[PDB]
Parts: structure tokens; C-alpha cells; sequence
């Protein structure tokens, strides 16, 4: 109470602030008043007085110089809690008071159970992976950061970024798999959370690749294929996109395919798939199965007669599947399939490979041989043709049926039949036990119809006696023997007509060799009894002049006759045994020779044909245009070899719409040829030609290329659809593109034409191609004209197109 006008009542300049602060640690609340006299500063919490170490020197608390009250270490219990309130800091003197702001002191906090912990994420290698966390609730709030197997990883990346709760990284390795904690702190401390593992699984790998094998049928295959990925993937294989055809495949648990047993059929591209979670992954190899080429069917010799139709057999197996080709042995020529010749030859190759002449001439006469030539080997085999004339020879005269064993009574009155066939006709002449017959006695006689008669039997007359047939082309002979005694004439079976069974069928022949022949023949049976075995007679021009057995008492149908003269031509004839006596001749068989058959061999080998016509050098000359839609091309060959099937021609089109695309590709299948005319081609176009001589899936090497382009021709459809704008005077001209194929060549230019309402006035004038609009210059006022405009090429003269009279105005307006 000592009055000055010097002394002022406190004012706090510093105010204490809300601080929250961890138990245990130093702590300051500031403060800071003015007055005068200078004030003595006391603290309130809540409401109550704070004691400082003043009130007590065993206190924890402290006011400083400066006004600030600083605790040591701040104290905190679950009961009792000293500090944790609302401060103000209270300074006075005589004058008055003056109480600070609210300051509370919080005790720091920080709980265990995260809001929200780290969970399991799953991912393939290179996607983005992202893990979220929330620490447990704190005071101050937590902030956090990650760990990853108990060690600190940073955001110092574009891959790796932390933003609020979330942590992301992109294009995962395997180096980023493992337990990851988020870790939340404080000014307490730091809590760690529940780790999530990341897993980072990939897509199949493929170790051990399969590789493209090449093999001979029948054998054993295998490809191999080893996978690598997380999870562990599973394998499956396919042929060519579909699934393997169960059989010969087998799948090893190491995963290998094994083919037990190729087949042509088996060829193919195998794949090797390879799927886990994260997707699949193929890889193929491809399988090649060489069948060398073998004959299904070969030809075999024919004897055949002038003006006929042959056709010789070769049909043939094998991979690639094998062409057939003939060719007549000594003659340099070959003969194809699908190939034409001009209709005044009479050989002809089936696709099927069977070669027919028509039309045989002696001239055909040779052997000819088909081949088979593919990159797995080749082969052929050769057969005989021989062509036979008029009658080159006619075979010996044949005894149908001859005399039978009669047995006749006395003083009768004997005939003996005897049935002749032949050409020329023959003549019947008779023996008795081997003299001329009748010889001296009348009694007896020769009659026409092949019998022989006896008027007035006699013991002296029996005997055997024998039926001769002769003509030119050679003899046959029948003999029986006739018994005459003077009772016996015993009922033991009488004269028979048409009771003999009739004639087999026509012996056809099978197999041959050169001391055999073997024959197939059915019965016949128009008769009585039954046959019990059969009886081949056969005959040879060479080793001969008539008919002999050759096997007798056969008891089948097909039977090879052994021991014959080699390279001799034979016929044969079969009959039937049977108890009345023997059948009728069956028709002659079909001149066959006795040769061995020439053995499938090998033919000349693919790669040394392939050396031959990769050393053909094709010279082409140049294409010459005939028109606009055809070239005539003309090549020349150093020197052709024997190994060519013809040449193969090809063009490009190097111009316009579709330029260096594909070529055409068109061949001349003769090999004798040596000019080519090409159809439906674009007129101006250039095209680019080469010529190649192939053999058959083989191919020869390409010529020096030529171009040259078609001679030009002007368009037969011009752009129509005339438009004309408003000037605000003079006339206008637009037009739509014209036609791709109506251009007719590479557009020139555009010719307008104004022949209108003046006919001694036509306005002219010439741009070029790229042109699409243009406005007409010098034009008569008023006077209403005609637009025609043209397409135009390098042949000149264009055509014309939609006329337009429209009508025009005055000056600088249309009216
Ligand atoms: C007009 O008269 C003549 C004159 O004899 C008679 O022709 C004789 O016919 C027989 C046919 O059997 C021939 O002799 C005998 O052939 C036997 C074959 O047996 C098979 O034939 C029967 C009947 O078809 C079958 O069913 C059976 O399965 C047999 O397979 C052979 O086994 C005998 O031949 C013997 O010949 C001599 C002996 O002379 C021996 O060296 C041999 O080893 C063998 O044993 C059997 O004798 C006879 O060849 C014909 N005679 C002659 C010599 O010309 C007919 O009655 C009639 N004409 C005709 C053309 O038949
Ligand atoms: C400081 O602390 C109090 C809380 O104890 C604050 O809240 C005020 O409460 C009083 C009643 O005690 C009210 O009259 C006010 O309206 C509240 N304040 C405002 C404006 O928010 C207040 O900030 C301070 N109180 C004092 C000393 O006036």
C-alpha cells in the first residue's frame, strides 16, 4: 500500500500452453508476468493451489526465476494422479491479480491392440502388392512404419511408398517375401502389430525344353519337358491344339511323352503345357515319322494282243506319300500323273499310278518301269509288255473228246467218236496200235464227224486205236483201246451223249517264276457224277508242236505247275476226272512266259535328282505383253536333265493396291516347254516374273527375275456426283474418287470442259491427279455452261462424265 504513479497492477506477457507430456520425464509450464512491484506468480489445477518446493522442500515441483513451474519428472498412477489437470498461473501485487489461460498437462498415452493389423497378401511376381495398418489408439496420435523381418525398410523409392496406413510395392521380386510388421509410435514408445507374410508365387518357367525329333516309323519316341514355378505347376500335352489319341503315348511321372510305336499317323506338333495359380505357359516340338516308299501293288509282265488296252499296276505307300512315274526302259522321257498330252497318244498315268496304253501297236512292245521317289529313299519295278499280231502263232488243233473204251461183241458193227476243233480247220486221221488205219482193209472207214466205223466186227480188230487231229499250226492225238471178244458186250454202262460234266472256267494264271506257273480255275458241273480231280494240259510253241499233261490227278483249284522251260510262253487247258470218263477242255489260259519277276530295286537317290536340278540354269529372255490382260513368257534351259517334271512360272504384282504381297503362281507341267501365256492381269500394272524347273514335291532354283508392265489403257468409268458452290460468279467442280478397277492405270490428270450456252467459247484446263476440287477462272458473265469432267491415264482421251447445266448469275452474286 505505498502509492506511486510509477507502480502498475501484473500482467502476464507469457502465457502458459497445453502441453501433453510422458510420465516420468521433465516438463516446464512458462510463465511470465510484469508489474510493479514485480508480482509473485502461484499456480492453480483445476482449482486448487499447486504446491511448489517452497510449501515444501520434498516436492517434485519447482517455480523458477522466470515464473515457470517445472516439474522434475512428471508423476502419474491408476489412483492418484498429481499432475494430469488444468494449470493457470496467477501473478499479484498491492495493485490486483491477474489470472493467465487454461494450460492442461495430459499424460502421454499409447495402448497395445492395433485398430486395424497387417493381413496376408498373395501375389505374382511384378503386380503391385499392398498391405494397410492402423496403429492402436495414442495421445498423441501414433504414426507408423514397416518393417520387414525386423528391419527397417524405407520409401526411398517410386516402388516402395508409404501413404497414410497403406504401404505398397510394385513389381515384387521374391526378395520381398517375408513377415512385415507395422510398427506405431509414440512419445511413450513403439508398439509392433500382428506380422502378414507375402508370398510372391510366378508363372511356369520351363527348364528343360522338348526338341523337334525326326524318325522312322515303328520305332520309340520321347520328348522331354521340365517346369519350374510357384506353386509347383502341373504338366499336360497336346498334338496339333487336340489331345492325344490314345495308344502308343505314355506319360512318365518325370513327365517325359513316350511314343512306343510310330506311326505315319503320329506325326505331328507335340506341345507341353505348364499351368499353376498364376496362369499357363506352352511350349511345342515338333515330331517327323520317315516311311521309306514301298509298293502296295508293282506291276507284272502281260503278253497281250495288237489293238487292246493295257494297264499296268503301281500303286505305292510310303511318307511323304510318294509319286509315281513311268518311264519305258531305254528312252529318256517320263510319264506323270494329272499331265496332259495331246489327244494322239495313248499312254496316261492314273493319280492313282496304274499306266494304261490303248490302242497297243508292236511298237509299244518293251518293259516300262514305275518309280517312287520321296526324301525317305526311292524305288521301281519293271514289267514286260509283249504284243502280239493276226496270228503270230495259232495254237495246235484240240480233241474236245476222243474215242472211249467201247467193248463190243462179235461180227457187229463198231463206231468210234472223236470231237475236233482249230484254226485252220483240221484233219482227222486215224492209227491202230500206231500203223495207218484203215490201211488195206475196207471194212473199215473214216468218217467226217471226227467217228471211225467198223462194219463186221472180228477178234482181229480190237486193239487200241487213236484219233489224230493236223492242221498248219500243229497235231493232237486221242487214243482208246476196243475190246472184241464173242459174248462180251456186258450192260455195263451204254453209249453216253451230253452226260460228261462240262468244262471249268478259264485258267487264270497267278503267280509265275521260271520253271513255274501257277493256275486258278472253278468248276463247271452242267453234267451227271461228281468230279473227283482235274487234269492241265498245256502247250508251247517252242518246246513243242502240240498239246501234254503237265499235271494230272490235282484235287484242288489251285495249283502250281513245276518244272517248265524257262523263258518260254505257255498256254494251258484244264479238265475234270470223274468215273464216266473225263470232261471237256476248258478255254485256252493267257499266254504267260516263264521269267522270274524283276525284284523291286532302289531308284536314284532324292538328294543326287536335287543336285541335278538345282544346277539347271533357266534363262529368261523378257516378258513380251500381247494386251492389257496377257504376257507371253519365254524362258531357256542350259541343259535339262533327265529328273524334271516341267517349270514352274511365277509373278508379283509390284504396282497400285497390293504391291510385293504374294506371288502367282501358275506352272507349265511339260517339260519340253519353253513359253507361257498369263491370263486376267491388270493393264499398266508392272509385274516381276521368275521361272523355276521342279520335279515333284521337289523344286529346282529361281531364274534371273525380269519386270515389265502392261501396256496402258484409258478408263471406262469416270468419278461422277458434280457439286457447285454459291460465290458471295464463277463455277465450281467436285467430285467422289472413281472406281479402283475402272481407272484402267495410274490416274494422270482431270481435263474440265465449259461447251455451254457459248459454242464458240469452251474454257480448258489441265491439272493433275492429286487434284480432288478447283474453281473455274475466265468465265462469261451470265451465259450458262456445262461441266463433264474426266479421268485420264497416260493413254490420253479420258471419258466423260456427269453433265451439270447449272445456271449462273451476274457479278460477284448469283441471280
Ligand atoms: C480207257 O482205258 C485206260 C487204259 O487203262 C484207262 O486209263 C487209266 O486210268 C487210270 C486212272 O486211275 C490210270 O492208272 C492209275 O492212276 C493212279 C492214280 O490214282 C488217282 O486216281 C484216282 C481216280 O481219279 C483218284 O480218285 C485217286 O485219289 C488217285 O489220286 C495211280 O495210283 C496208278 O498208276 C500206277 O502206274 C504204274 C503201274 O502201271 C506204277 O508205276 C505207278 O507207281 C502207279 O501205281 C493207277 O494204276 C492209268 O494210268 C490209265 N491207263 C493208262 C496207262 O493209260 C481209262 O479206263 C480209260 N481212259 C482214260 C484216259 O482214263
Ligand atoms: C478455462 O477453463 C474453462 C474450463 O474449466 C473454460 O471453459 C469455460 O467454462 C466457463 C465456466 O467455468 C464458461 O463461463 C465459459 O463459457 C467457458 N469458456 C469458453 C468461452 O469456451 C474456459 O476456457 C476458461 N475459463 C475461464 C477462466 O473463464
Amino acid at each position: 500500500s505505498r502509492l506511486r504513479q510509477e507502480d502498475f497492477p501484473p500482467r502476464i506477457v507469457e502465457h502458459p500452453s497445453d502441453v501433453i507430456v510422458s510420465k516420468g520425464e521433465p516438463t516446464t509450464l512458462n510463465c511470465k508476468a510484469e508489474g510493479r512491484p514485480t508480482p509473485t506468480i502461484e499456480w492453480y489445477k483445476d482449482g486448487e493451489r499447486v504446491e511448489t518446493d517452497k510449501d515444501d522442500p520434498r516436492s517434485h515441483r519447482m517455480l523458477l526465476p522466470s515464473g515457470s513451474l517445472f516439474f522434475l519428472r512428471i508423476v502419474h498412477g491408476r489412483r492418484s494422479k498429481p499432475d494430469e489437470g488444468s494449470y493457470v498461473c496467477v501473478a499479484r501485487n498491492y495493485l490486483g491479480e491477474a489470472v493467465s489461460r487454461n494450460a492442461s498437462l495430459e499424460v502421454a498415452l499409447l495402448r497395445d491392440d492395433f485398430r486395424q493389423n497387417p493381413t496376408d497378401v498373395v501375389v505374382a511376381a511384378g503386380e503391385p502388392a499392398i498391405l494397410e495398418c492402423q496403429p492402436p489408439r495414442g495421445h498423441p496420435e501414433p504414426t507408423i512404419y514397416w518393417k520387414k523381418d525386423k528391419v527397417r525398410i524405407d520409401d526411398k523409392e517410386e516402388r516402395i511408398s508409404i501413404r497414410g496406413g497403406k504401404l505398397m510395392i510394385s513389381n515384387t521380386r521374391k526378395s520381398d517375401a517375408g513377415m512385415y510388421t507395422c510398427v506405431g509410435t509414440n512419445m511413450v514408445g513403439e508398439r509392433d502389430s500382428d506380422p502378414a507374410e507375402l508370398t510372391v508365387f510366378e508363372r511356369p518357367t520351363f527348364l528343360r525344353r522338348p526338341i523337334n525329333q525326326v524318325v522312322l516309323e515303328e520305332e520309340a519316341v520321347e520328348f522331354r519337358c521340365q517346369v519350374q514355378g510357384d506353386p509347383q505347376p502341373t504338366v499336360r500335352w497336346k498334338k496339333d491344339d487336340a489331345d492325344l489319341p490314345r495308344g502308343r503315348y505314355d506319360i512318365k511321372d518325370d513327365y517325359t511323352l513316350r511314343i512306343k510305336k510310330t506311326m505315319s499317323t503320329d506325326e505331328g506338333t507335340y506341345m507341353c503345357i505348364a499351368e499353376n495359380r498364376v496362369g499357363k505357359m506352352e511350349a511345342s516340338a515338333t515330331l517327323t515319322v520317315r516311311a521309306p516308299p514301298q509298293f502296295v501293288v508293282r506291276p507284272r509282265d502281260q503278253i497281250v494282243a495288237q489293238g487292246r488296252t493295257v494297264t499296268f499296276p503301281c500303286e505305292t505307300k510310303g511318307n511323304p506319300q510318294p509319286a509315281v512315274f513311268w518311264q519305258k526302259e531305254g528312252s529318256q522321257n517320263l510319264l506323270f500323273p494329272n499331265q496332259p498330252q495331246q489327244p494322239n497318244s495313248r499312254c496316261s498315268v492314273s493319280p492313282t499310278g496304274d499306266l494304261t496304253i490303248t490302242n497297243i501297236q508292236r511298237s509299244d512292245a518293251g518293259y516300262y518301269i514305275c518309280q517312287a521317289l520321296t526324301v525317305a529313299g526311292s524305288i521301281l519295278a519293271k514289267a514286260q509288255l509283249e504284243v502280239t499280231d493276226v496270228l503270230t502263232d495259232r495254237p495246235p488243233p484240240i480233241i474236245l473228246q476222243g474215242p472211249a473204251n467201247q467193248t463190243l461183241a462179235v461180227d457187229g458193227t463198231a463206231l468210234l467218236k472223236c470231237k475236233a476243233t482249230g484254226d485252220p480247220l483240221p484233219v482227222i486221221s486215224w492209227l491202230k496200235e500206231g500203223f495207218t488205219f484203215p490201211g488195206r482193209d475196207p471194212r473199215a472207214t473214216i468218217q467226217e464227224q471226227g467217228t471211225l466205223q467198223i462194219k463186221n466186227l472180228r477178234i482181229s480188230d480190237t486193239g487200241t486205236y487213236t484219233c489224230v487231229a493236223t492242221s498248219s499250226s500243229g497235231e493232237t492225238s486221242w487214243s482208246a483201246v476196243l475190246d472184241v471178244t464173242e459174248s462180251g458186250a456186258t450192260i455195263s454202262k451204254n453209249y453216253d451223249l451230253s452226260d460228261l460234266p462240262g468244262p471249268p472256267s478259264k485258267p487264270q494264271v497267278t503267280d509265275v517264276t521260271k520253271n513255274s506257273v501257277t493256275l486258278s480255275w472253278q468248276p463247271g458241273t452242267p453234267g451227271t457224277l461228281p468230279a473227283s480231280a482235274y487234269i492241265i494240259e498245256a502247250f508251247s510253241q517252242s518246246v513243242s508242236n502240240s498239246w501234254q499233261t503237265v499235271a494230272n490227278h490235282v484235287k484242288t483249284t489251285l495249283y502250281t505247275v513245276r518244272g517248265l522251260r524257262p523263258n518260254t510262253i505257255y498256254l494251258f487247258m484244264v479238265r475234270a476226272i470223274n468215273p464216266q470218263g473225263l470232261s471237256d477242255p476248258s478255254p485256252m489260259s493267257d499266254p504267260v512266259r516263264t521269267q522270274d519277276i524283276s525284284p523291286p530295286a532302289q531308284g536314284v537317290d532324292h538328294r543326287q535328282v536335287q543336285k541335278e536340278l538345282g544346277d539347271v540354269l533357266v534363262r529368261l529372255h523378257n516378258p513380251v505383253v500381247l494386251t492389257p490382260t496377257t504376257v507371253q513368257v519365254t524362258w531357256t534351259v542350259d541343259r535339262q536333265p533327265q529328273f524334271i517334271q516341267g517349270y514352274r512360272v511365277m509373278y508379283r504384282q509390284t504396282s497400285g493396291l497390293q504391291a510385293t504381297s504374294s506371288w502367282q503362281n501358275l506352272d507349265a507341267k511339260v517339260p519340253t516347254e519353253r513359253s507361257a501365256v498369263l491370263v486376267n492381269l491388270k493393264k499398266g500394272v508392272t509385274y516381276e516374273i521368275k521361272v523355276r524347273p521342279y520335279f515333284n514335291e521337289f523344286q529346282g532354283m529361281d531364274s534371273e527375275s525380269k519386270t515389265v508392265r502392261t501396256t496402258e489403257e484409258a478408263p471406262s468409268a469416270p468419278p461422277q456426283s458434280v457439286t457447285v458452290l454459291t460465290v458471295g460468279t464463277s463455277i465450281s467442280v467436285s467430285w467422289d474418287p472413281p472406281p479402283p478397277d475402272h481407272q484402267n492405270g495410274i490416274i494422270q490428270e482431270y481435263k474440265i470442259w465449259c461447251l455451254g450456252n457459248e459454242t464458240r467459247f469452251h474454257i480448258n484446263k489441265t491439272v493433275d491427279a492429286a487434284i480432288r476440287s478447283v474453281i473455274i477462272g475466265g468465265l462469261f458473265p451470265g451465259i450458262q455452261y456445262r461441266v463433264e469432267v474426266a479421268a485420264s491415264t497416260s493413254a490420253g482421251v479420258g471419258v466423260k462424265s456427269e453433265p451439270q447445266p447449272i445456271i449462273i448469275g451476274r457479278r460477284n452474286e448469283v441471280v
